[PDB]
């Protein structure tokens, strides 16, 4: 068994990251995925968690016996990117202060739409790119920083895979 924990602001997708993995099928709590590593399957828990300001003396307590966390933002907040920094990754290191942390983009599907880009260029904000993304993940030591779209599901199944891999 491997416990997986999935933080991050509200809205960015975590949710839909873990339904659409797990079901295959985009949303219109705790899950389960199996999978095969070398030849022997290996049963992920992957447990969701409320990233609100309201839940941040609850949130914690979700933490002990995690095997791997992946620190989520959304690849078109800006904001959600600042509080990788600012918020979650000075949280869960300082509460599990070796536990591997992956940094992952969401919403991979929405950096190049026109409109989410015009959207964010009134606020003088862009969507954060690859570098950046690569950036952030070494800053705060994160085993490795991945992209995806779980509407789309590209690069989902890495995500996954790399968080195993970061365990074992
Ligand atoms: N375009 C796109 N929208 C997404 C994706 N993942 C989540 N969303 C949307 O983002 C909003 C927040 O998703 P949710 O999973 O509930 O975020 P959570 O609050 O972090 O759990 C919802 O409207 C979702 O439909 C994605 O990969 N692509
Ligand atoms: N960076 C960080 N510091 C925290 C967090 N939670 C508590 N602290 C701080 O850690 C310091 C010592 O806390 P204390 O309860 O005495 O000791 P601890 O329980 O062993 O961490 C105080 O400054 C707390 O505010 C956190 O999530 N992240
Ligand atoms: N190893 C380690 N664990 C911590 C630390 N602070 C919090 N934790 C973890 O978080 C749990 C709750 O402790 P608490 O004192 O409420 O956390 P605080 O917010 O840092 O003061 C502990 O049982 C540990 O699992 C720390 O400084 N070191
Ligand atoms: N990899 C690694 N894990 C550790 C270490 N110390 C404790 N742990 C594990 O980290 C998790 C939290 O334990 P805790 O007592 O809070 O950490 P500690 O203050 O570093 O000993 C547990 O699963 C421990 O077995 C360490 O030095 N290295
Ligand atoms: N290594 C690397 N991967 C990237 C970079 N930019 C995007 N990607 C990844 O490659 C895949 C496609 O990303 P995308 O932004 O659509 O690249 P594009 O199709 O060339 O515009 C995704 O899995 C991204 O995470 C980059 O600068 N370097
Ligand atoms: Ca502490
Ligand atoms: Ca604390
Ligand atoms: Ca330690
Ligand atoms: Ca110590
Ligand atoms: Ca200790
Ligand atoms: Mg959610
Ligand atoms: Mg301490």
């Amino acid at each position: 068994a491997i416990k997986c924990v999935v933080v991050g602001d509200g809205a960015v997708g975590k949710t839909c990251l873990l339904i659409s993995y797990t079901t295959n099928a985009f949303p219109g709590d705790n899950y389960s995925a199996n999978v095969m590593v070398d030849g022997k399957p290996v049963n992920l828990g992957l447990w969701d968690t409320a990233g609100q300001e309201d839940y941040d003396r609850l949130r914690p307590l979700s933490y002990p016996q995690t095997d791997v966390f992946l620190i989520c933002f959304s690849l078109v907040s800006p904001a959600s990117f600042e509080n990788v920094r600012a918020k979650w990754y000075p949280e869960v290191r300082h509460h599990c202060p070796h536990t591997p942390i992956l940094l992952v983009g969401t919403k991979l599907d929405l950096r190049d739409d026109k409109d989410t880009i015009e959207r964010l260029r009134d606020k003088k904000l862009a969507p954060i790119t690859y570098p950046q993304g690569l950036a952030m993940a070494r800053e705060i030591g994160s085993v490795k920083y991945l992209e995806c779209s779980a509407l789309t599901q590209r690069g989902l199944k890495t995500v996954f895979d790399e968080a195993i891999r970061a365990v074992l």
